[PDB]
């Protein structure tokens, strides 16, 4: 299992360099040791971003087993500090009260431990009605409950992400064989309506074309704002070079020159909309479980 960590660190360091980031051994090695017992059966992917997030590469371990509290593991190994902020208690509340069946963690290769993900199974999704009852939920979830209901997505929460570094939370909708995000969310009229009501940048032509292939969305919320922070459309494809977008040079390099084989595998691509603009994300899959 320690040969696996040496191998993985090498891949982490090399993949970082491909997107102009340098990995921190001092930050990354403790995380590998902390999660050594769940890494072999995990799904490992690397996510690059444009915009401000371009200064780090995210490494994600997902499909982690029930029984691991990934935040508790990070705390125990000194990867992240104890906090009294509600962000620190939300994962346990989510895991008890949504039908969570697996989980994940995210770290910046430079920045260190940053996020957890909590995943229901596709056939039994989470609900905003469950989330609003949790003591540690952002107030902004209930205050925006009608956004989720009007777009028909309230009862199809497919992942809960928690960012401990920025004190934000992502709610994901759609994906896999589960209940589907309504078509209207992805049509031009809906894209314009959603971004308009949330005060986010009007959709670009390339975003509108991208949305035609999207079946997953996610909403970012915080404890310190009553407004949804951003809204992201996601697309899954084994042919990212065929997406109706212009790809950043770093993204092209990640696709063409990652130090591992993406054996006909799916990539996951996102276009986030904020009040100021659009930012892109691409995830490349190093280790996958079939
Ligand atoms: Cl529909």
């Amino acid at each position: 299992e320690s040969a696996d960590l040496t191998e993985l660190y090498s891949i982490i360091e090399k993949t970082a360099q491909v997107v102009d980031v340098t990995a921190s051994h001092d930050k990354v090695w403790p995380i590998l040791n902390a999660f050594q017992d769940v890494i072999a059966d995990s799904v490992i992917s690397f996510r690059a971003s444009t915009g401000s997030s371009a200064d780090d590469l995210d490494c994600r371990f997902t499909m982690l087993p029930k029984g691991l509290d990934p935040y508790a593991r990070a705390l125990e190994h000194g990867l992240t500090p104890k906090t009294d902020h509600p962000v620190g208690s939300l994962l346990k509340e989510v895991h008890e009260n949504l039908p969570i069946t697996s989980c994940g963690v995210d770290f910046g290769v430079a920045g260190g431990f940053t996020k957890t993900w909590s995943f229901p199974s596709a056939e039994k999704l989470g609900k905003v009605s469950e989330l609003v009852k949790l003591p540690s939920i952002p107030d902004a979830v209930a205050a925006n409950r009608d956004f989720f209901e009007k777009w028909g997505i309230a009862d199809m929460v497919s992942t809960v992400g928690i960012d401990y570094s920025k004190r934000t939370m992502n709610l994901y909708f759609g994906g896999g064989v589960g209940d589907r995000v309504p078509a209207g969310v992805f049509e031009e009229k809906g894209v314009r309506a959603i971004l308009g009501e949330l005060g986010l940048a009007a959709p670009s032509e390339e975003l509108l074309k991208f949305c035609e292939r999207s079946f997953v969305i996610y909403v970012t919320l915080s404890w310190d704002s009553p407004k949804i922070n951003r809204f992201t459309y996601s697309v899954m494809t084994p042919e990212p070079l065929g997406l109706p977008v212009d790809l950043a040079p770093t993204f092209e390099r990640l696709i063409k020159s990652a130090p591992y084989d993406t054996e006909g595998r799916n990539y996951v691509y996102g276009i986030a909309s904020t009040p100021k603009g659009e930012y892109h994300k691409i995830a490349s899959y190093y280790q996958w479980q079939k």
